[PDB]
């Protein structure tokens, strides 16, 4: 059966809706971020680059503490718009995996295993958890 952490829906800052349930049997990282927080306007870049490095692993931003406009600013100006970004307004993704701060980062293991990390992220240990992943 899912695990309750993937039981969830939203809506992709481009109109999609977005299943957490669709990232059971595969590895996936969910960056969550605040467009006016400074930590996560620098670690954009970095969880860009480890999306684009990964393939085999599902990345999905998921922006909170903010409106769309904010959300979309935030995107244009930093390298994350190859990956799914959910623009969870009404904070309830955030709710379900206990993140009431930005930034932080939920690891999900093929067989649906999840680890929150609460704080920032360097380059090699993101790069380490998602190669754990798999």
């Amino acid at each position: 059966t899912v695990p309750a952490q993937l039981q969830f829906s939203a809506k992709t800052l481009d109109g999609h809706d977005f299943h957490g349930e669709s990232l059971l049997g595969k590895p996936a990282v969910l960056w969550f971020w605040a467009p006016w927080c400074p930590t996560c306007q620098g670690e954009a870049p970095v969880v860009g680059q480890v999306a684009a490095s990964h393939p085999e692993v599902t990345f999905v931003g998921v922006a909170g503490l903010d409106q769309v406009p904010a959300m979309q600013e935030f995107v244009n100006k930093y390298p994350v718009k190859t990956f799914t970004q959910l623009a969870d307004t009404d904070g309830s993704v955030w709710a379900n995996f206990g993140v009431t701060q930005q930034p932080a980062y939920a690891f999900v293991d093929p067989h649906g295993n999840v680890d929150v990390v609460r704080g920032r992220m360097s380059q090699d240990e993101l790069t380490r958890r998602v190669t754990a992943l798999t």
